[PDB]
């Protein structure tokens, strides 16, 4: 809900300069997800991924949003998809109702 618009709004103000590689890359994508006190985002891109993680500390920001964030990283469809893959026949096997 409000969350993604949280911690994402968050980076604006951190990059509310690097306009140009937003236009770039990080554009405007839709693959990110979080369940392991880690964050995993799309980014196939080399090099934006090669400075991102040269020296970026998203969590520098993020750990306001959640008690206290691990780390982050970003990969491409293919490794991002190595990371939801993981999971093996089980899953959402919690079974809850708004109604306790």
């Amino acid at each position: 809900m409000e969350q993604f618009n949280a911690f994402k709004s968050l980076l604006k103000k951190h990059y509310e300069k690097t306009i140009g590689f937003h236009d770039k890359y990080i554009k405007d994508i839709n693959r990110f997800v979080f369940k392991n006190n880690v964050l995993l985002i799309l980014l196939e891109n080399e090099f934006a991924r090669n400075s991102l993680n040269d020296n970026s500390e998203i969590i520098h920001l993020a750990e306001s949003l959640y008690e206290g964030i691990k780390s982050v990283n970003f990969v491409n469809e293919q490794d991002f998809f190595f990371n939801l893959a993981k999971l093996e026949e089980n899953s959402r096997d919690t079974l809850y109702q708004n109604s306790g």
